[PDB]
């Protein structure tokens, strides 16, 4: 019993996490095999890295200086190639996630971690994150089985306090771009799928309180969804919620039935799993995972 | 900006989980240098759970009878001591990647990061308290026993904490690393339940006082209070008493916003008897007891 906001074990992405400095800016990198990748604006991008020599990147992995004998530049991440490889570098991939997915972040100053959290891909590509100055080029991971899937690096904080970034081969999440311009974040929406999962967890761990007889049509939910600023929920969200739909009995439009009644009707003075608002953060497959103690 | 639960990097501690197995049990256990620390009740049976003589127990086993797997590679178990709680199974291998590292033993209120584990395996790290009824309010599946709780300090783990049993709230009860139980728990399938727990007040302001750094000023009033009147509002909302060493450790980030704590303890009073009327502190319709005023100043600066 229990339900808590879980991050992977950050160890694997810990042995890789160093610290790079170009002239005045010091951030964090990630050093997989003999690259280190971390955000360009350490440094017209190409015009400005073309001025720069392998020596003006000093790499620190822990107390031992890295000498970087090339650089490259993949959309927003450089890539500095070392002479030594990680030894420490774990089985990996690179991969983009959609909005809605999760990941846990390993936050990092100075080449240091300091902090392991779990977020989400919010639906308008930024992440409600917790950082400060120095943590650019900390990132956000998977781990599935032995496997890091490596699917954030952090780039920048917009006004609002959100956090934007991109994928690990260079490309942003969002309409956001690099540079010193005025950018916000779109309006939010609440990912409808992952509140779900947190209803049907809620039921896992005997919380039955806001459950009814009702069910609904998948258009009916949606058209009542969209006055409450919630994702549309599609035929896929709703086979991917099956197996929990299995596990405790209630169907997926069902469970839509009772999200609806708690979004006209609110949760008058009562909590589900220790929250007064609908969690949005754990997807269905956090669920399982949580709900049955799958390990790495 | 942005304030979030964040555990510590959990690698210093994955390095050190294995499995433990004597007879039909399976939990976890700390590999630290030549020592395997483990609940006792490994070497129990569900039957010998309602009154276990652990010494008339440990006293029947061997060193073979206990099976401990560090990864794919079986440790051999070289001699056995029970210290409270703990089992502690000497190794013929010192774990090399035991990380520099302490037991400290927490009070309530106090927050650490729980390594979850099943089969000598990490699955998933979170934050957590200490509540003030000695419980957590953890994540916890069968064989998570053995799972430890910690805190991570200029490079060095104190260990506060190892999971022991779930309670019939599905709350948490377990030791320190010398296997003192916190609360008045025993690793006995005897009638035990969570006492009345409450809210951690100390947290709670330095979490409007991490509010207030973020920018949240909304919740603020024009009103102080004597520390006694407000322990009598605190009380009847089933929240701790303050002290005035909480009212000492609230002094930096008082400092830092301009808000003395009496002046935030006045806010909260407020927000007790008001509600947040469909406002969030925080991200959070509720008020948050889980960041102690430590957690605050390392997060927020
Ligand atoms: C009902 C009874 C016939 N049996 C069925 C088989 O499992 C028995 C059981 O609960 N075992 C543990 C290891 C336990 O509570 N550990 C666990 C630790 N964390 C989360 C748990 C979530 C679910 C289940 C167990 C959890 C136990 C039991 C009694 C004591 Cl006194 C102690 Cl110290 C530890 C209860």
């Amino acid at each position: 019993s229990g339900f808590r906001k879980m991050a992977f074990p950050s160890g694997k992405v810990e042995g890789c996490m160093v610290q790079v400095t170009c002239g005045t800016t010091t951030l964090n990198g990630l050093w997989l095999d003999d690259v280190v990748y971390c955000p360009r604006h350490v440094i017209n991008y190409e015009d400005l890295l073309i001025r720069k020599s392998n020596h003006n990147f000093l790499v620190q992995a822990g107390n031992v200086q890295l000498r970087v004998i090339g650089h490259s530049m993949q959309n927003c991440v450089l890539k500095l190639k070392v002479d030594t490889a990680n030894p420490k570098t774990p089985k990996y991939k690179f991969v983009r996630i959609q909005p809605g997915q999760t990941f846990s972040v390993l936050a990092c100053y100075n080449g240091s971690p300091s902090g392991v959290y779990q977020c989400a891909m919010r639906p308008n590509f930024t992440i409600k994150g917790s950082f400060l100055n120095g943590s650019c080029g900390s990132v956000g991971f998977n781990i599935d089985y032995d496997c890091v899937s490596f699917c954030y690096m952090h780039h920048m904080e917009l006004p609002t306090g959100v956090h934007a970034g991109t994928d690990l081969e260079g490309n942003f999440y969002g309409p956001f771009v690099d540079r010193q311009t005025a950018q916000a974040a779109g309006t939010d929406t609440t990912i409808t799928v992952n509140v779900l999962a947190w209803l049907y967890a809620a039921v896992i761990n005997g919380d039955r309180w806001f459950l009814n007889r009702f069910t609904t049509t998948l258009n009916d939910f949606n058209l009542v969804a969209m006055k409450y600023n919630y994702e549309p929920l599609t035929q896929d969200h709703v086979d991917i919620l099956g197996p929990l739909s299995a596990q405790t009995g209630i169907a997926v439009l069902d469970m839509c039935a009772s999200l609806k009644e708690l979004l006209q009707n609110g949760m008058n003075g009562r909590t589900i799993l220790g929250s007064a608002l609908l969690e949005d953060e754990f997807t269905p497959f956090d669920v399982v995972r949580q709900c049955s103690g799958v390990t790495f």
